[PDB]
């Protein structure tokens, strides 16, 4: 057998003692609410397999985003209510506030808590210091949170981590992509957009787990202390990688693939060249300058690794320097 097999460090084995009904989400049934509780209001977006609305709840009157489904792989149904339902109450974990059946697409449509958001592309400009390092531990609070009960998102991106600015709250959102980790268990590589796929996504390494997440905020760190939006700015899947090449040098992507046994796409041959890797302070100036500092940049460094196994945890990642200047609640 060609590639060697791979296990996360930590929360390894946390899905294989719980019950069955826990993961096995093929078996679970859903318990439906009253669909005339909610009346649209607002067409928010469309997702690749969703419509998004916010909507009203007329039986208290509050605010309610509403995601209608568009089945055509089923499976991802019960997996994405399962997930939510587990999650439930966690920390800054959007909030599944009911299930109901839509009787125009005659679908299953989620009904989230509100959040009020800002656009990200004018948001990840007004940051100061102090507010990425917050942020940034808010968001490991999600992440640590996940990995513990078994889980991993898959799509880690600033359009998925809702923010209320004025009220410094946080939520990571749209669960769509995320999956049980089961240990040896072979992963789709087709998940977490562009920018943020991971190098095991990008060489086709299939027995990837919870780190992939780490990388992918690994990218929205750089994207926000730099102030280069997206850090890896790839034409392509292929190029993707390339990207992250010229960065992190290509004698430690080697190594990487060689480590696992991995064989790259012989498409790489004429591509992929020969870099060395960079120091993090090339990619500082003086527009971006105040964002960065020592802890800044090995805090990254810590995170942007080939190797997925040697990526800080969520929970190691909390306990890093760059966080001591933060105020904890309480
Ligand atoms: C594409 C997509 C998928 N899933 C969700 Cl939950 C959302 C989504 N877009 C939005 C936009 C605003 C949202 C606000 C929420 O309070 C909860 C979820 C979303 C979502």
């Amino acid at each position: 057998s060609g590639p060697v097999p791979s296990r996360a460090r930590v929360y390894t084995d946390v899905n294989t003692h719980r019950p069955r009904e826990y993961w096995d989400y093929e078996s679970h049934v859903v318990e439906w609410g009253n669909q005339d509780d909610y009346q649209l209001v607002r067409k928010l977006g469309r997702g690749k397999y969703s419509e998004v609305f916010e909507a009203i709840n007329i039986t208290n009157n509050e605010k309610v985003v509403v995601k209608i489904l568009k089945p055509v792989k089923k499976k991802k149904i019960k997996r994405e209510i399962k997930i939510l339902e587990n999650l439930r109450g966690g920390p800054n974990i959007i909030t599944l506030a009911d299930i109901v059946k839509d009787p125009v697409s005659r679908t299953p449509a989620l009904v989230f808590e509100h959040v009020n958001n800002t656009d990200f592309k004018q948001l990840y400009q007004t940051l100061t210091d102090y507010d990425i390092r917050f942020y940034m531990y808010e968001i490991l609070k999600a992440l640590d949170y996940c990995h513990s009960m078994g889980i991993m998102h898959r799509d880690v991106k600033p359009h998925n981590v809702m923010i209320d600015h004025e009220h410094r709250k946080l939520r990571l959102i749209d669960w769509g992509l995320a999956e049980f980790y089961h240990p040896g268990q072979e992963y789709n590589v087709r998940v977490a957009s562009r920018y943020f796929k991971g190098p095991e996504l990008l060489v086709d390494y299939q027995m990837y787990d919870y780190s992939l997440d780490m990388w992918s905020l690994g990218c929205m760190l750089a994207s926000m202390i730099f102030r280069k939006e997206p850090f890896f700015h790839g034409h392509d899947n292929y190029d993707q990688l390339v990207r992250i090449a010229k960065v992190l040098g290509t004698e430690d992507l080697y190594d990487y693939i060689d480590k696992y046994n991995i064989e790259l796409d012989p498409r790489f041959n004429d591509i992929l060249g020969r870099h060395s890797r960079k120091r993090w302070e090339r990619f500082v100036h003086s527009e971006n300058q105040h964002l960065v500092s020592p802890e800044a940049l090995d805090f990254l460094d810590k995170l942007l690794r080939y190797d997925h196994q040697s990526r800080l945890t969520a929970r190691e990642a909390m306990e890093h320097p760059y966080f001591y200047t933060v105020v904890k609640d309480q």
